[PDB]
């Protein structure tokens, strides 16, 4: 598809701000996150059957709404549980996303799919062009311990993620740098959408 | 080995917990991997807020610096990197905590029971056993599951069968609950004389 | 992207090599993924010695800028860090050399076959061309594997898991050649498909 | 739990082997993860050929029904599935033998050294330390590695650094070999009485 523009981001707030802006300028946005969530609610009753032997704490919260707090404990506690939920959810997530992305490509106006950087349900780099809002960060262990004031284990944790973020840029189509002030980052999203808006991208 | 340590594994969840509750009610101490993990997350709540606050636009602390396990589960759900980053931070701490806790209890010269993490030469083994045709087809059609989901479940079933081999005690989690309950006490009684 | 490219992969090794023996005889070009892979280790023999020598007291280099593949495999089997480095070292080199030799034969405008191990690593090759899986169905029953194949629980588990994974991989094949019956019958089928391809009919 | 168990881990491989050699010459036994694994492979050669014969046209067994470890690396190299199957089958048996062995030597009431597997609240920790500017940038240029490769290396470096915190013996891997050796012997004498 041709009007498909994923928007993902090294920091979660970049993701959303660009989405706030594209919206006002008369463009439409799908939220991969809202979709995934929607999935868990529509299959409540099968989810309870599948996951209930894993706990005594009931999975259904009310009238066919799934207890997410409980489900996330179950998968965190239980590697079998974790693989079953993954495989149960991937096809459904993939399928819904891909459904709505054909609803709008045909509508022939550029559209944006807002999606977390390491979202699992497929390899979406095929479907459209990817926009990654990247904030480059220090990859030095010591400087993060001193900066954000952390133990080694927590700095390890933070550093491994920033290193894994930078790798993902090899998969991007458009990178918007986000190293300067809020209002300044803002205009750059504005500029980009415009270029998309006249077939320049 | 480690003298008084007993690991409990069950085919179904509610077997385990029935055993461990009964053992508790008869004065025996137990360690819960799930509960260890839970305290680890609160014990590290602030660290986690900084590691994981760029992933979401929601506050990861709920009130009085405790961690929101709803939100952490959301940030983690369907995210390869957040799963990995959390696992790698927490799993080490969980392992150590367990081992630390095993050693203490062992020094009290009374049998105690460790619920094996679902994230052993070290002690003796009790498996709470519920027979099952170890069959991918049965699992798929009974439980209504895909191919790879069923294999996850099947591999857990095979893991228990493996343990049946050198189990020091096997407790059949039969169709009669009340029976199975008294199958537990007799084991615990036999454990207590040694 | 390439029209003349066919991946040949198999649920068991002889399935793949027979379809290739027959494809060659019928005059079509094949490249081997594992051969290309093996040659990457030798072309980068000096750099690998530097990177991996700190994991062993032994020598990686066997003779004249050649890699002792026995030792290197012991290193990566014994060391998680070595394994990841090797994977990241080789993957892009394998990927560009495979994609080097497939753009040669695609413009050469005759059908060709990339022999490849079913779970090969160095990229997602499904998007480059068409995938031919030679499949031999199996009973996904633990107990029937211990009997027939005379194995312990543990080894049966391994065998069963791999079979399950194999079936998973078909969800991404374009063309599945069954392989349940005799040798002879399997060979005929290869020829029927290679022909159907030969006409550009497939 | 095991009073006599000492775990050795080093920043570079040769620090670890020097120290173990010196400890072996002074009469202290040692457990090699790498050797245990080696023995598991030969122990299970028959089953391994049956698991792995569908991956390769080659013979996986040598004369004297020994495993062919060249051929098994060829089948596993760049094959995600063969790796997983091999790791899943062997790793448990390796871990069990490590502990089975640890427990036997600890009954001899003599200090012994466990070479930590590179594929620890059960004993004491000896870290054989070679300081390093724990920087990804330095690792990529000093070692000629890409982003993810240097990451794997860096991560290993941080794991050594995590164990500096509570280690019982830290031995600097100086720039003199000779003295580093002397650093080893004092430690081992230190350990020999207490």
């Amino acid at each position: 598809m041709k009007n498909a523009f994923f928007v993902t981001a090294s920091i979660a707030c970049g993701k959303s701000t660009f989405i706030e802006i594209a919206n006002s300028l008369g463009f439409k946005s799908i939220s991969a996150d809202k979709i995934a969530h929607k999935i868990l609610d529509e299959n409540a009753l099968e989810l309870e059957k599948i996951f209930s032997p894993f706990s005594l704490k009931n999975l259904l919260k009310k009238e066919k709404k799934i207890d997410r707090k409980i489900l996330g404990e179950i998968v965190f506690n239980n590697k079998e549980a974790k693989k079953i939920l993954e495989n149960f959810t991937h096809p459904k997530i993939r399928a819904k996303i891909l459904e709505q992305m054909q609803i709008l490509d045909k509508e022939n106006k550029a559209f944006f799919v807002e999606i977390p950087l390491f979202f699992e349900s497929g390899a979406y780099e095929n479907l459209g062009k990817v926009i990654v809002i990247y904030t480059p960060k220090e990859l030095s262990l010591k400087r993060i311990m001193q900066r954000d004031k952390l133990s080694l284990e927590a700095a390890k944790a933070r550093l491994d993620s920033q290193i894994d973020i930078e790798e993902k840029l090899k998969k991007a189509d458009f990178i918007i740098k986000n190293t300067n002030s809020y209002a300044d980052f803002r205009q750059e999203c504005v500029k980009v959408i415009q270029e998309i808006s006249k077939g320049n991208m």
